[PDB]
């Protein structure tokens, strides 16, 4: 094994208070506290009102390729909290360089109270086998407080106690209406001052949605990178044969 | 070679002032200033009163496994400074992910003056051979100033100039008596708000001391991880045969 | 591929404003915005007066060795801006550990206006073949404002709006005349309080210029590390035969 998934010391100081790396996956295996995942589910409280998003660092150190897939990112209480977001594309290859994953919990602000959610993700080997996964029906909670802003915050903005909208990347102003780029960049894209979006590897366009493949995937295969492709059971190889 | 041991730029700014990575081990070999280790021992002053602990970053980049062992962490002047500590278990495998090692120098506060210490550590290959090591009888110094606190600081706490105890992880209050978890977490464990300890890989329990092994080590062999085990000279393999 | 060249999130916040990793090279291939390098050259403005230097992070994750060579670092407008600098030696091996490259743009302060420059660099494989390179005649710009200091700043120091010289590493005072070490450390060396320079791997001396080689390179070969050596076309191997 070579997979490492953890929380950085800087993020750790906001959530727990202790400035240290919180290891989740080490050498391709889950941390000792994750074995009894359910006993760990109790020892985890609802995400506080102050914590809006969470930074999860990951990397495949070895020469071995590892693929990830976010199966379900559903909010069970849609009236309070909107479906949780990721600054990474749902399906893709895990980087060999230490990279941060921004897991955003969007509270609507219209209703007060604690809202539940699902975060289902699978990690697979080059052969296409699930090694590390989210144990069946994982439910995590997030506390959302009611906050009213004059006019209302647009494009995933949350109203602060000082009645000022907290605008997200590529947006600014009082209601977050003044945008730099015309379409907002997706899959982890970035808008420069002139405009447009700096597209992540595997995507191109204006919003970074169009994806090219050097090798087309056969027999109901999903392409994510022109290097490697996921194959259904019974079919093996590059083009799934 | 693939071993890299260095000091991070953020730590470097506190000790030297210059914000840059201080490389010690590069590509499995010691840095040019370490060759004449003794000439480097002069150019190193006593650890200042303000610097309480030091952060040492390390990682095995290649597919090759590397094992470390802290042989001796003794304080030669026990009346001034207590034996230096490490937030890592004495024996173990060096991570493939960039990880920080907190080397704490505990000044008792009862006596004023400079105290000497020993930091002996060995780095070994998969075969079990010492490649990188601390050259024979390494003596480093730490300046400790006398500071008196009303009542006295407990559980490795040092009294500040403002007469307030500097409580360590898992402890708080005026004398550091108010603890979250009942036993303090060891080997790099972390206590959550409810309690208990988030155990590091290779340990389990309440204080993270109990260690399990999938393969038992024969002929006087010490187990640290169920994957690999250290074997004495003459015996080679997984179970030491 | 295994090469990764990017800009760190902390540096990104100063230049663009968005705190996120700006990927340039991913898995040995250039980022989607770099393909039409010229269209990317327009979307890049002149380096602002406030930004004096830029931090570029890089690393070769795989067991594969990668060599870099800074071919040209020329300032086309020598009257305004002096030739751009790098805290890394021109020719060398790319680290397997995440390391920062300080690209300094030295404005002379004598003249006001925007100055152009060239940054040519090549990345090669173990066989000695250029894989990733700077596309032909790359011209980037830097805005330099006129600032006068009483006496004048020495050893690459730039005068601030408060008329105080911004002294570089190993220098301090009003005109940056008071130096710690007598010769200034080169190739990424560091001067301690007593003096001298902590030499980077592959260099030794007082200024870190003298380089040793365990294997001498034949038929017009340039040595950088005693492990690997660059060979001209027609000759292949360790000693270039
Ligand atoms: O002096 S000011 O109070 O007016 O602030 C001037 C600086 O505002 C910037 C960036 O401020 S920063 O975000 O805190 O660094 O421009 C940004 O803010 C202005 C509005 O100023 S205000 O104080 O926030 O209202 C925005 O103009 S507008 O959208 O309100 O009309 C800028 O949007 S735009 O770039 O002009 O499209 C906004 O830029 S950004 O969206 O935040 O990127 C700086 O201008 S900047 O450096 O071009 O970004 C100003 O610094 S400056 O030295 O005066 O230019
Ligand atoms: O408003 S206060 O001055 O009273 O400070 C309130 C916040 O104190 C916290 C954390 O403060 S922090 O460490 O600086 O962020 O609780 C922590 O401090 C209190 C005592 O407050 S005091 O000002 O430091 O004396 C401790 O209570 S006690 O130990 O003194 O009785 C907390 O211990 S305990 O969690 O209550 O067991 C101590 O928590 S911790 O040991 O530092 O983890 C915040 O409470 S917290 O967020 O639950 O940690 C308070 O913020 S809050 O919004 O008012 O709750
Ligand atoms: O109390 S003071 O205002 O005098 O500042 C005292 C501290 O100055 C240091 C470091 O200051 S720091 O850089 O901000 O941390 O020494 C450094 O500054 C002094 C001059 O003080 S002044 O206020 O900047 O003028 C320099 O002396 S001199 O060069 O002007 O004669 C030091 O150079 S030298 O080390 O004495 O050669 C300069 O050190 S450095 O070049 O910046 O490394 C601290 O001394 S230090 O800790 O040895 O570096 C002083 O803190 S202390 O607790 O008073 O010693
Ligand atoms: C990368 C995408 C997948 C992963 C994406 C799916 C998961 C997405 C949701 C994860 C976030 C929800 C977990 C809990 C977050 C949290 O806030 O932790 C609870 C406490 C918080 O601390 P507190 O009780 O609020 O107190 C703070 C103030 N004091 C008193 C401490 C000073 O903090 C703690 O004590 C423990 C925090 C450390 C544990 C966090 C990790 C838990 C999530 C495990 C997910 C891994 C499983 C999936 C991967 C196989
Ligand atoms: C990871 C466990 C092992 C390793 C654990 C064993 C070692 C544990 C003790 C290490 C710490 C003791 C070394 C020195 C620490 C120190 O404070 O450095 C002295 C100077 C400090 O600077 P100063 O003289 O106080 O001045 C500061 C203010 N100015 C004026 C600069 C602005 O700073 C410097 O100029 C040089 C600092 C950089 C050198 C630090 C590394 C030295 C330790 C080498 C250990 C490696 C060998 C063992 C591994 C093979
Ligand atoms: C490592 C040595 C080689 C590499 C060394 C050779 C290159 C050396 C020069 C590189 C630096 C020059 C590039 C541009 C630097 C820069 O300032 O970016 C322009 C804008 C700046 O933003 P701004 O327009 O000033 O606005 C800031 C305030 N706002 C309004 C945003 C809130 O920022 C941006 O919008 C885009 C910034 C991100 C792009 C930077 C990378 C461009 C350089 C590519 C070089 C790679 C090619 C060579 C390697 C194959
Ligand atoms: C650096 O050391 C400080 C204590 O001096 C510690 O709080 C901090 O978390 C350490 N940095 C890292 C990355 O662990
Ligand atoms: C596909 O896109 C990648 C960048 O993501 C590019 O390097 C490659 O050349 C493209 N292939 C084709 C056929 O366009
Ligand atoms: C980033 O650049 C600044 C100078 O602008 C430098 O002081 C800092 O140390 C650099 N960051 C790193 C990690 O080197
Ligand atoms: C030993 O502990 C590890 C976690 O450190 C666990 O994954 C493994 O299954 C355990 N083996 C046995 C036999 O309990
Ligand atoms: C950590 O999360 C914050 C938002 O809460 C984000 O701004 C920051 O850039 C993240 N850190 C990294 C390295 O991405
Ligand atoms: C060459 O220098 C390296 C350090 O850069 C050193 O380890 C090696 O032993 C030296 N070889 C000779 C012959 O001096
Ligand atoms: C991607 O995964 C493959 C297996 C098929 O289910 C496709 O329909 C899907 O888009
Ligand atoms: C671990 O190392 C082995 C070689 C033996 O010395 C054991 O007794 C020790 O605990
Ligand atoms: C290093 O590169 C080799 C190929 C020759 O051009 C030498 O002269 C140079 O210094």
């Amino acid at each position: 094994g070579s997979l490492y998934l953890w929380i950085d010391a800087h993020q750790a100081r906001v959530l727990i208070g202790f400035e240290e790396d919180i290891l989740i996956v080490s050498e391709g295996k889950m941390a000792p506290f994750t074995h009894d995942f359910r006993k760990a589910q109790q020892r985890m409280p609802a995400i506080p009102v102050n914590i809006h998003s969470m930074n999860f660092t990951w990397q495949a150190a070895g020469q071995a390729e590892y693929f990830y897939e976010f199966l379900s990112l559903r909010s069970l209480d849609k009236g309070i909290m909107a479906d949780p977001t990721v600054n990474v594309p749902l399906l893709g290859t895990v980087p060999h360089k230490a990279s941060v994953v921004q897991v955003g919990f969007p509270c609507l602000g219209k209703q007060d109270g604690v809202a539940a959610f699902e975060v289902d993700v699978i990690v697979m080997n080059s052969e296409g086998n699930t090694i590390l996964k989210t144990p069946q029906n994982a439910i995590f909670f997030k506390t959302c407080q009611q906050a009213e802003c004059p006019g209302g915050c647009r494009n995933g903005g949350f109203c602060n106690e000082r009645r000022i909208c907290e605008c997200p990347d590529g947006f600014h102003g009082p209601h977050c209406e003044k945008a730099l780029c015309t379409p907002r960049c997706m899959n982890g894209g970035l808008c420069v001052t002139p405009g447009f979006c700096i597209c992540p590897p595997g995507f191109y366009g204006v919003n970074c949605d169009k994806a090219n493949c050097s090798t087309t995937c056969f027999n109901g295969g999903t392409c994510f990178y022109p290097g490697k492709c996921i194959c259904p059971p019974g079919l093996e190889g590059e083009q799934c044969e």
